[PDB]
């Protein structure tokens, strides 16, 4: 499992992400977007947008960057114990909204990436590493339930 050292690791950067949960959302969204284009097709609700200044003027984008971190918080302070978070949301994924297994590895980076943007001082290495591992986690277990479910990524 995570130890309660790479937890604390997490957590402390975690935290950080909270001052400007809208700001953090919006940059890991855009990322996402411009990085793996494949995914914007899977927003009914974004796929309007075509630049990345018109991403960033979008107030509704900003709104679903915000609901996507504090699902991802929820998550995170369980510490490992997020069956009750997390089934919902494998469910909606795998059967509303087809998200395959990949483009969750493909947000994972995107949040990596501007966690060490933003907070370098307190991403060092060794918190990038503890946070790679909560995030393969949550993958792993998430993978679980589609497994169960029939869309295995
Ligand atoms: C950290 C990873 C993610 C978390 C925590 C997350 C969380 C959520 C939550 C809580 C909602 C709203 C409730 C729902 O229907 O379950 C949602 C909706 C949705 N998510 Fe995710 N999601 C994540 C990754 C993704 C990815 C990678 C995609 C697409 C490539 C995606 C596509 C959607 C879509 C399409 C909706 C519906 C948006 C709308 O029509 O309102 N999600 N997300």
């Amino acid at each position: 499992v995570l130890s309660e050292g790479e937890w604390q690791l997490v957590l402390h950067v975690w935290a950080k992400v909270e001052a400007d949960v809208a700001g953090h959302g919006q940059d890991i969204l855009i990322r996402l977007f411009k990085s793996h284009p494949e995914t914007l097709e899977k927003f009914d609700r974004f796929k309007h947008l075509k630049t990345e200044a018109e991403m960033k003027a979008s107030e509704d984008l900003k709104k679903h960057g915000v609901t996507v971190l504090t699902a991802l918080g929820a998550i995170l302070k369980k510490k490992g114990h997020h069956e009750a978070e997390l089934k919902p949301l494998a469910q909606s994924h795998a059967t509303k909204h087809k998200i395959p297994i990949k483009y969750l590895e493909f947000i994972s980076e995107a949040i990596i990436h501007v966690l060490h943007s933003r907070h370098p001082g307190d991403f060092g290495a060794d918190a990038q590493g503890a946070m790679n591992k909560a995030l393969e986690l949550f993958r792993k277990d998430i993978a679980a339930k589609y497994k169960e479910l029939g869309y295995q990524g």
